[PDB]
């Protein structure tokens, strides 16, 4: 029969909503629970680990029909996802590869990370130095994306990751990424001594790209993931060093998660992960990518 959540209460917990991917996935879950007739209990951690734990505890005390957790550092949330299951509460996730989740809605990040890395390598001629932002390695999709970069360049050994990897941050992501790249360009002033800057998601990319323009170092190419509109439009600008951004579908991911909650409560067994396609946008493909998202 048609899916429904009538009479159900669904806990919806996100690590934050402070940029495109997170806001989209969060809102679309809330929307979808409502559209299926369920009652969402939606809690935003504002990117505090303390608030994230505290709101999951409260959702647990509420004994909703399911909890969906969006993003977060796996070691931070895992004890609470376990507690929820132990309390009798079905747990699903978005971008969290937990043993305690019944189903993780996520892009196929092996595909994403490999595709981005191969683009990067091809773009720089198989040779040169790469500045890497790797500040969210504790977050499943970012860990996978980083692992794939490492693994792709392993087989193109004239490609090197510059040492001290940088740590991107949230919030203040753009201003911080701008400052870090600005300071690193001053360590490596010689044209050609950096060829790319990689990030696991595209808001640090945005900071990076800006710092390149400001510094007069646009020979350097930038790379990222999410397809936030503000960054896609940089990729589309020939005069921008933003070279590639793998677009994700966060509203689709959020709807899928809730679709999968309904399926679970109706009795069906879920696959452990459910992959939503992603689309690599480079300077040639961004138009057809941007159009498929709008
Ligand atoms: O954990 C940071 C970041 O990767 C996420 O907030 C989001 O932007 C997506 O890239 C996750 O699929
Ligand atoms: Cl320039």
């Amino acid at each position: 029969e048609a899916l429904s959540l009538k009479g159900k209460r669904i806990g919806i917990s996100t690590a934050g909503t402070d940029h495109f991917f997170d806001l989209q996935a969060y809102n679309a879950q809330i929307a979808e629970v409502k559209r299926l007739g369920g009652e969402p209990l939606a809690v935003d951690a504002g990117r505090s680990d303390g608030k994230l734990v505290a709101q999951l505890q409260t959702l647990i005390a509420q004994k909703p029909d399911a909890i969906v957790q969006l993003l977060g550092t796996l070691t931070v949330i895992d004890p609470w996802l376990k507690r929820a299951r132990d309390a009798g509460i079905p747990v699903l996730t978005i971008d969290v590869g937990s043993s305690h989740s019944l189903n993780n809605s996520t892009s196929d990040n092996w595909g994403i990370g490999k595709d981005l890395a191969l683009q990067l390598v091809s773009d720089i001629g198989g040779e040169g130095n790469v500045v890497v932002f790797n500040g969210f390695y504790g977050v499943t999709p970012c860990a996978i994306r980083y692992d794939q970069l490492v693994n792709v360049i392993k087989y193109f050994p004239k490609v090197k990751i510059i040492q001290p990897e940088l740590r991107d941050v949230i919030p203040n992501t753009v201003q911080d990424a701008f400052a870090q790249v600005t300071a690193i360009l001053n360590k490596y002033p010689e044209k050609g001594s950096i060829k790319a800057i990689w990030s696991a998601w595209d808001i640090p990319q945005l900071g990076a790209t800006q710092a390149l323009a400001a510094a007069g170092r646009t020979e350097i190419k930038t790379y990222g993931v999410d397809g936030s509109p503000e960054v896609l439009q940089l990729v589309a600008d020939p005069a921008s060093p933003a070279a590639a951004d793998v677009a994700q579908q966060p509203a689709e991911l959020g709807r899928q998660a809730i679709q999968n909650v309904a399926l679970l409560l109706s009795g069906k067994t879920l696959p452990r992960e459910s992959y939503v396609p992603a689309l690599l946008a480079n300077k040639q493909t961004v138009n057809e990518v941007t159009r498929k998202l709008g």
